[PDB]
């Protein structure tokens, strides 16, 4: 049985509104419904894994794992086995993976952070899986944010504080925060970014979603906008919305957009809006691409409408040689030369640098760097041809060349990172120096630039 170089990734978004769900969510799975659809020849085809993410979710985990066994059971013909459960009050998310994967998958961790104080700690936050499918780390975090139309910087906090605090993947990759340490990171969640325009065009917005005329409206999607602005989300992808807004809808129809403010709002008003959102952020270089985003019309128990998204991923096989894992392979080398680190910061101690990689035996550390102003204020951290040759595990191009350098630029004085980016070693040539670049982050902000340029050797 070969091991497989692509899987598919079901990704699923539903805020429960409280209430059990119906007899019937099969269309959520088959990714049927509005927008980006699934073609009904693939109905019976099973996903590889599926992500379950729910908030306001009133089932026991053992409620909701019956039904969505049986969901899939009955679509697909597989009993799927459980990766992973985690709740946090009523937010839940379920990793479920065909039997055939269940050795292959492996260092499954599960975390929560909550967000807010005091006020606003009690039930927001986010839940979180990672583990290893062969050679290639996922990570998955499903996020219920903070609500209302004028709370969208609180939403950004919200996500901040969570990518910061939620450990998942490796402990080794200190420096780094969960959008780093994953092959491929997929976010969803209800993230409760609104559709900001004025109440009074509560019917105008109504009668632009029954003409399927969703342009102007998401024009003013906060998601989109504050993404667009690089103050949240930075460095993560999402396919184009084509489906109506997923909340806020009357139960038991979805004719009907639930808007006007109520003492059950707190006197919000609640302006159709996506809330209900998929993101991703993949390591440069490696294959992913959406199949389906979209969200089902027949599912009507919640106030929203359940999302799915659907993903072909790259993976990679768990590699032996006659060397690897367990000593170096003498035939593989990688060279950083000329480099610099561009900095946004107005300190001024020494940096070094710190390279992480499953391709090393462990984590290397470089000398400083030499400081330099640039021409519009910035600090230049100068390595020259200074950094430590990088002795690879195994040489093997088939393997070598699938990889990826974390780099962790650090202060000599205090030993914090003040930015984290990633290179990819696959490369146009090997033996050949060839321009490199990272963006570098902080607490998932722009703090910075890496480029330079790399030499690769492997035993080809
Ligand atoms: O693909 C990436 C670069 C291009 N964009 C930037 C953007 C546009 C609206 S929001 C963020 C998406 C992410
Ligand atoms: O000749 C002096 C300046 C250059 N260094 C090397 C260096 C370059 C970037 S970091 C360290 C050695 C001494």
């Amino acid at each position: 049985q070969p091991e497989p170089d692509m899987i598919t990734i079901f990704i699923g978004t539903w805020n429960m509104g409280n209430a059990p769900p119906p007899k019937k969510i099969t269309s959520w799975f088959l990714s049927k419904g509005q927008g980006k659809t699934r073609d009904d020849s693939a109905d019976y085809i099973p996903h590889d894994i599926y992500v379950i993410g729910t908030q306001e979710d009133p089932l026991s985990e053992k409620e909701w794992l019956e039904i969505l066994k049986h969901s899939l059971q009955e679509i697909t013909s597989v009993t799927f086995k459980t990766v992973a459960i985690h709740t946090l009050w009523n937010i839940r998310i379920v990793v479920l993976a065909k039997p055939e994967h269940e050795n292959r998958i492996s260092h499954i961790c599960t975390d929560n952070v909550k967000t807010g104080i005091a006020n606003t700690l009690g039930n927001k936050g986010a839940v979180g899986v990672s583990f290893m499918f062969n050679g290639t780390s996922l990570g998955f975090v499903n996020s219920h944010l903070t609500s209302g139309s004028e709370k969208k910087l609180r939403r950004n906090q919200n996500y901040m504080n969570i990518l910061r605090f939620l450990a998942l993947g490796d402990k080794k990759l200190s420096p780094f925060n969960i959008t780093h340490r994953f092959t491929h990171l997929f976010w969803f969640g209800d993230l409760n970014y609104r559709v900001d325009l004025p109440t009074w065009e509560a019917e105008t917005i109504i009668q632009k979603i029954k003409q399927q005329q969703y342009a102007d409206l998401l024009s003013h999607d906060q998601l989109l906008t504050e993404r667009r602005e690089q103050k949240v989300f930075l460095h993560f992808e999402e396919e184009e919305i084509t489906f109506a807004p997923t909340y806020r809808f009357e139960r038991l129809t979805r004719d009907k957009y639930a808007y006007t403010k109520q003492k059950a709002t707190g006197m919000k008003y609640n302006l159709p809006s996506w809330c209900d959102r998929v993101l991703w952020k993949s390591y440069p270089l490696v294959h992913v691409v959406c199949q389906s985003y979209g969200s089902t019309s027949d599912i009507m128990t919640s106030d929203h409408s359940p999302v799915f998204a659907t993903f072909e991923a790259g993976v990679t096989s768990q590699f032996v040689s006659k060397n690897g894992p367990g000593t170096v392979d003498s035939q593989g080398q990688i060279e950083f030369l000329r480099c610099y680190a561009t900095l946004k910061t107005k300190s001024q101690t020494k940096f070094y640098l710190e390279f992480h990689s499953s391709c090393l035996e462990s984590f290397v550390k470089s000398q400083e760097g030499e400081n330099e102003e640039g021409s519009e204020g910035e600090l230049v951290v100068k390595f020259g041809e200074t950094l430590p040759k990088l002795k690879p595990i195994i040489s093997d191009p088939e393997y070598l060349l699938d990889q990826h350098i974390l780099i962790s630029i650090k202060s000599s004085d205090s030993d914090e990172s003040y930015g984290e980016g990633c290179i990819a070693l696959r490369l146009e040539a090997t033996e050949t120096q060839l321009p490199i670049y990272t963006p570098l982050t902080h607490h998932g902000e722009l703090t910075g630039h890496f480029q330079g340029e790399i030499k690769l050797q492997t035993s080809q």
